[PDB]
């Protein structure tokens, strides 16, 4: 030191974290974006031209959504921070997961269209369609 | 010849979607949480060991936290989604980000020690530190 702001730029990559979750909470954060938010490992941007700061974010989110016996009904706990009674079936060619929770229900179906992946949910009249290419 | 499970397997990368923000709206997702998940290209994977069938996910979310001069108020869009007046000074070597809402604020000092980036986030009474290393 002193240290310029020069010093500052470039890639910076998450390697300890201490009362995050406290932070977030007393900002007002929720509790499943706080879990989100503590699972991520971000990298940090910093670029400086002049007076001119900019500061970007890249978190990579790798999670396992579940592991399961097909036919096994189990407890799923999802990305939204539902814990739900979960059992997924391998039917008719598609790959069918029922989701049971507070009394609500949602169903999952993920089927191969033309070699896509096409993904469709349903809850209550609410519907929604995905499509997934292979890598 | 229909579909098989291990037909499923492997790699799947988000190409199009209908109706996905009101799906995560019915499940009763929040509205900051619910952005992101519209904002990320999520990767889906499929492993079928026979009848034990894991899904994994994987999404990398780049976003511009912000971008500004020093010394000059902005609003800030924050990821949980507030929008704060902010302003970023570059004082003693530190760079110092001060937010502003609902008569409420924040401070984050942006500092290098040891070659590492010593991140420090301030809410009233709660102290988050946030290390970082150079890539
Ligand atoms: C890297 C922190 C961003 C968190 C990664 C995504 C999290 C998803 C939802 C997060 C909700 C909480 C938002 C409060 C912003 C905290 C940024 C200060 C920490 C930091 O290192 N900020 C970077 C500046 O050096
Ligand atoms: C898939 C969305 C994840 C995107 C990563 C960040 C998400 C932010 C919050 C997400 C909470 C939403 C939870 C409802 C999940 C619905 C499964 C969508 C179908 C799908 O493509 N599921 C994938 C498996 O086939
Ligand atoms: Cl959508």
């Amino acid at each position: 030191h002193m240290a310029t702001v020069q010093q500052l730029e470039g890639r910076w990559r998450l390697v300890d974290s201490k009362g995050f979750d406290e932070y977030m909470k007393e900002l007002g954060v929720g509790i499943a974006l706080r879990k989100m938010g503590a699972m991520a490992k971000p990298d940090c941007i910093i670029t400086c031209d002049g007076k001119n700061l900019t500061i970007k974010t890249e978190s990579t989110v790798k999670t396992t959504q579940f592991s399961c016996t097909l036919g096994e009904k189990f407890e799923e706990t999802t990305a939204d921070g539902r814990k739900t009674q979960t059992v997924c079936n391998f039917t008719d060619g598609a790959l069918v997961q029922h989701q049971e929770w507070d009394g609500k229900e949602s169903t999952i179906t993920r089927k191969l269209k033309d070699g896509k992946l096409v993904v469709e949910c349903v809850m209550n009249n609410v519907t929604c369609t995905r499509i997934y290419e292979k890598v």
